[PDB]
């Protein structure tokens, strides 16, 4: 269980918890048991410059669900300064064609939160889709919420592929700052905010009694085809140069062979 | 009874960037570009009661050229609030002949707060799919430039649209901002200074790395023509029922809206 949130702070450990929790109690029914090796379930870097603890379930068959994922990468930058890193992530098979979800602390020195249910098909193709997963929602209003925010900014990534892999109401944010109301942020907002989000995923995405015969082998294959290039480009990104360099040659390949193979990838 | 390249009701400035951007588009596809064959009532029309004026500028594109058709446009509108609204746009419209990215450039005005200006390359193709079509029309690039560019100056901002589809349908290298004040003066300027020259840098990219001649000689194959022709119908079917069927009949009165926006879904080609 990488539960422990070793190296996070209190407020920010335990929103990860009770997200992971909701995640694991309203979805016990249609999850299976973590069967990840304890070598990849927790896992550093020989001269102990960087920790990281992984949690994966994957989905029963007729679920919904291809699988969920949470994690902690704790690193020591050269530089003097940690790097801590805590998410959250739920993927769904091509026998639904709902969006995904994924939610991420990201901190280097300020803080970076990504929270947001990733579409899974075009949305200028699809005006339909759009208007069920988000428009009829409220996703948007807790993005514009958190911006007003005064310590609050928009975060526009550096890579292109993410800004397009995100959906048009994905809270992208950076929060400048100074403990103190930092937490606050996170315990009054954020918190608040990414527990409504998950909520409407597991209420609107992942639960239904209505799919018959829906998604046929061409639309099937499409999401398939689609949720593949997005998997493939993702890890290719944050893991293939990313990961060699934090834990060393003999870990990543391991885990990231693990990873690449829960993904099906 | 004011053309099209004549732009009234806004400033020099901005009258002078639609003009300038206009015929670089015009001189520079004289080769493919069809004459303007819209009727009188449709180059130029406005509502019976005098509270709103408009003007047309449609082209299409010749055969065997990547170009759908090129559109240029500007409403003006005087709100029953006292206040006045003003729009100015040029749009690229490519054909399935061609994968490339479309082009659209739009100051708006609607209050005496904020001019929105909207820079974008529209892309084509569905980028988390498409990868290589994100490196080769957008990373590869330098089109990201103009919108941090653009971005630094204080008086500029993000402008997030109310339309999530509109969110969509834009590039992620779009410039989507909103220019503070009516401090004429500066307005003027960087529009002058920046807006001008970010733009006419825009669509200098879009003639000569979409459009651009060169071995045009790339046939986009038979399922790829099929996902372009009913991406773009929906987009373009989108887009006029949104701007133009729920805001012309009552900017111009149900006679004229039916009578454009009839002759606009025609170029658009949409049902
Ligand atoms: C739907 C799921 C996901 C999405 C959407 C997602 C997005 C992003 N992750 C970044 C990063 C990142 N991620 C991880 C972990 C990780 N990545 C994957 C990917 O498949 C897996 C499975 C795991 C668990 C093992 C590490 C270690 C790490 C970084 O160092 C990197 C970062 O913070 O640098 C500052 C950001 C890129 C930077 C940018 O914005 O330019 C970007 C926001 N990460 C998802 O997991
Ligand atoms: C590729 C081409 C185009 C793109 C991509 C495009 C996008 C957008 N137009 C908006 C608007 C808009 N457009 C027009 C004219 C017009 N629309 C079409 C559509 O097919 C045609 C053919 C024409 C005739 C030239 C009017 C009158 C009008 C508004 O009142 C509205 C607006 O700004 O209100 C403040 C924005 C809505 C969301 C927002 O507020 O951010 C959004 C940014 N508009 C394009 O023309
Ligand atoms: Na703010
Ligand atoms: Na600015």
């Amino acid at each position: 269980k990488f539960m422990e949130f070793p190296y996070v702070s209190p407020t920010r450990k335990q929103l990860m918890v009770d997200l992971m929790s909701t995640v694991e109690n309203r979805l016990q029914s249609q999850l299976l048991p973590c069967n990840l090796p304890p070598d990849v379930r927790n896992f550093n870097n020989p001269n102990g410059s960087a920790e990281a603890s992984l949690h994966i379930r994957s989905g029963d068959k007729s679920s919904p669900i291809d699988f969920v994922i949470g994690s902690w990468i704790h690193c020591k930058i050269p530089t003097g300064v940690s790097l801590n890193i805590t998410s959250i992530s739920g993927f769904l098979n091509s026998s639904t064609k709902a969006p995904n979800f994924v939610v991420e602390l990201i901190q280097s020195s300020s803080l970076v939160l990504i929270l947001d249910l990733p579409h899974r098909k075009d949305l200028v193709l699809n005006p339909d889709y759009l208007k069920e997963y988000y428009q009829d929602t409220a996703l948007d209003s807790h993005r514009q919420s958190l911006l007003k925010l005064p310590e609050v900014n928009p975060y526009v990534s550096p890579s292109l592929f993410v800004r397009s892999a995100f959906s048009p109401t994905a809270s992208m944010l950076k929060i400048d700052a100074e403990e103190d109301k930092l937490e606050e942020i996170l315990r009054d907002h954020v918190s608040p905010a990414a527990k409504e989000v998950l909520e409407v995923w597991l209420e609107r995405c992942v639960k239904e009694e209505e799919e018959k015969i829906v998604v046929g082998e061409e639309e099937r294959m499409e999401l398939e085809r689609r949720d593949k290039s997005f998997r493939r480009k993702s890890i290719e990104d944050d893991l293939d140069l990313q990961f060699p360099r934090m834990f060393g040659e003999e870990v990543s390949s391991r885990v990231v062979h693990a990873i690449k193979e829960a993904f099906g990838v």
